[PDB]
């Protein structure tokens, strides 16, 4: 038993990450086959920050001013193209540390891990969720960007975050591996509105079928309600819609409990309209979106 | 910015997984150089559970009944040992992916990684600490014994735990390296009281100096205290006592905010009197006590 923000082993990645220096910037690559990939402001100075004009700024550049380095040896760029807001670099190398890996985009409310690293080197791993508002509430600080967000599905890394910036409201915004914003986000040093972040109530769901399992049973209550009265009480509290394939991604935590999703709904209508009166549930003092009804089902059977 | 709780990269600690198998028992074994280091309970069958006799049980033990797997590879059992409540199973091959590691015995308080394993396969890893009734409030289900926490300085994986129980309060016990239990537990299926566990106040003072760095200052006060004072308040809500080595500690994040450590405990002190008033700091609903100062100072200063 015990309830824990678990990230994924990040070794399949840290084997992945390099070094990329393009004039007097420096951050963070993902080499995988004979490809690093980057954010592709890489090649922007301080004056072009405000609004970039990329395509010019990548003309000016060649294969020999992008240096590729991994740990201590310089990779040999032999390409470089610009994919969107990510830049693809051509190595004469293949990664020998290469996994089975997809690049994959995932939906607003889907977990990752993140592995952050300064210089081509990993110094931690977290778990997070992709909000509604397609922002992440990471921890990066400066020489973070090319850190990656990934799933592991027994061998296969699916790389679906690159970072990217920071918004001036401390929140994090980046790209798939193909270069495309999760969101409205560009890469210019400019003002953007981060968006209503809602809850994720499928999440928030799953959680408390994770804390029914693990003993937390106080919030449990003799109440039931409709699909139509809950989604009323969500959009007060502004939580995203519950929706009948919620309720049906819900079914083995339903299963495996004995406590109908609506009952559940009722319990959760009942936190939102009353709070949690100085208890917790699953050590926290606040209600958890940020585990998916997968990530309960795996944290609560045990797949490695 | 932003304030996650994060794990090292485990990769270095992967490549050590291994499986232990001892007659119809598997738990995870850590293969460093050529031995292969687990619980002794493998030995265990549920007849003896209760009050085992391990010298009796590991004499009917020959080398060729340890199973040791990496991945699909079988090791070779050439010796074997116990050494407190830890098996040293002798290989005759050193573990290619050994890293530069130390053993060492951290105290409460601390804070290390965890990679949970099932069947020598890592699937997850988060950051926990050692409360200060040396127990840790983990996530570990069946065949998780023999998953390992570990603290990393640059290349130097140190071992401070090996997972061996979980009590029925749904914490969990386990050993040093050198098969040395943290507090009171013994390797028994019975009744063991967990004991009182405080709040590490040091922590929860380095993680209200994080909240300020990223951002949060609301709980910032007008007011001031003694080491005397502030003591009176924590004894009175179960903190652990503050000493002038905790303050001292304390110095460098005092430093970077401007806020003198007691000013930093009249915020605190505030805070235990009054409650969050439904207010969050980075993120919680509740004070936090699993960030050493070290922690705080690493992810707001950026050390890979
Ligand atoms: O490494 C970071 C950084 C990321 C982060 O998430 N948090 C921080 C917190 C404090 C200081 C820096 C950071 N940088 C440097 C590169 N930056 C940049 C440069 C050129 C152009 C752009 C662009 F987004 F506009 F394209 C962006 C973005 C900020
Ligand atoms: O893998 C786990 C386990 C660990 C855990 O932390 N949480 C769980 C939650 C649900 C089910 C099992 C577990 N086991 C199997 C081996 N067990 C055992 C066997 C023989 C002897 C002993 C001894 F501690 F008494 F020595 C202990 C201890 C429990």
């Amino acid at each position: 038993s015990g309830f824990r923000k678990m990230a994924f082993p990040s070794g399949k990645v840290e084997g992945c990450m390099v070094q990329v220096t393009c004039g007097t910037t420096t951050l963070n690559g993902l080499w995988l086959d004979d490809v690093v990939y980057c954010p592709r402001h890489v090649i922007c100075t301080s004056e072009d920050m405000l609004n970039p004009n990329y395509e010019d700024l990548l003309i000016r550049k060649s294969n020999h001013n992008f240096l590729v380095q991994a740990g201590n040896v310089q990779l040999r760029v032999i390409g470089h193209s610009m994919q969107n807001c990510v830049l693809k670099l051509k190595v004469d190398t293949a990664n020998p540390k290469t996994p089975k890996y997809k690049f994959v985009r995932i939906q607003p409310g889907q977990t990752f891990s993140v592995l952050a690293c300064y210089n081509g080197s990993p110094s931690g791993v977290y778990q997070c969720a992709m909000r509604p508002n397609f922002t992440i509430k990471g921890s990066f600080l400066n020489g973070s960007c090319g850190s990656v967000g990934f799933n592991i599905d027994y061998d296969c890394v699916s790389f679906c975050y690159m970072h990217h910036m920071e918004l001036p409201t401390g929140v994090h915004a980046g790209t798939d591996l193909e270069g495309n914003f999760y969101g409205p986000f560009v890469d210019r040093q400019t003002a953007q509105a981060a968006g209503t972040d809602t809850t994720i109530t499928v999440n928030v769901l799953a959680w408390l079928y994770a804390a029914v399992i693990n003993g937390d049973r106080w919030f449990l209550n003799r109440f039931t309600t409709t699909l139509n009265d809950f989604n009323l009480v969500a959009m007060k509290y502004n939580y995203e819609p519950l929706t009948q394939d919620h309720v049906d991604i819900l079914g083995p935590l339903s299963a495996q409990t004995g406590i109908a999703v609506l009952d559940m709904c009722a319990s959760l209508k009942e936190l939102l309209q009353n709070g949690m009166n100085g208890r917790t549930i699953l050590g926290s003092a606040l209600l958890e979106d940020e585990f998916t009804p997968f990530d309960v089902v795996r944290q609560c059977s045990g797949v490695t």
